[PDB]
């Protein structure tokens, strides 16, 4: 991913969850945040609450969409993906990838990973991991402050 391209094809075929959006349905005037996570990843457990937090803080200012990223047989489970999303109040649109289809389309090679896009629908900044992933709140707020 160059900090320049449009979003990928948004593949991922298990289904959507908690809401149904695509780039093409929510881009126009707000910047966008796509982040990967999973129900039992060592740093995704810091993403999950902070995701809920900035999703409530910035929903009207920032398009938020998420992608669950299966890693294991114990990680595919539609029921646990739904229930952990309810437990952590992760109520934005959530893709559930089949395994890695979007992840391959943009060669992420991490899981607690995040991509921040301008209101025109192309990548501004991307990171993966970080100290409690706190710095993503700043990358988001920078895109919010820098966008018109």
């Amino acid at each position: 991913m160059k900090l320049r391209q449009p979003m990928p094809e948004l593949t991922g075929e298990k289904a959507w969850l908690n809401g149904e959006v695509t780039r093409e349905q929510l881009i126009g005037e707000k910047p966008t945040l796509i982040h990967f996570w999973s129900i039992s990843c060592h740093l995704c457990k810091e993403a999950m609450p902070q995701v809920n937090e900035f999703r409530d803080k910035y929903q009207d200012q920032l398009n938020v969409v998420a992608v669950h990223m299966p890693r294991s047989e114990d990680d595919l489970d539609p029921g646990k993906i739904k229930e952990t999303a309810a437990e952590h109040d992760i109520t934005q649109p959530i893709f559930v990838d089949s395994d890695h289809a979007l992840t391959d389309a943009f060669e992420n090679e991490y899981v607690p990973a995040y991509y921040v896009f301008d209101k025109t629908g192309q990548l501004r900044h991307f990171q993966a991991g970080g100290s409690g992933m706190k710095m993503l709140e700043k990358r988001v707020n920078r895109v919010l402050a820098e966008t018109e």
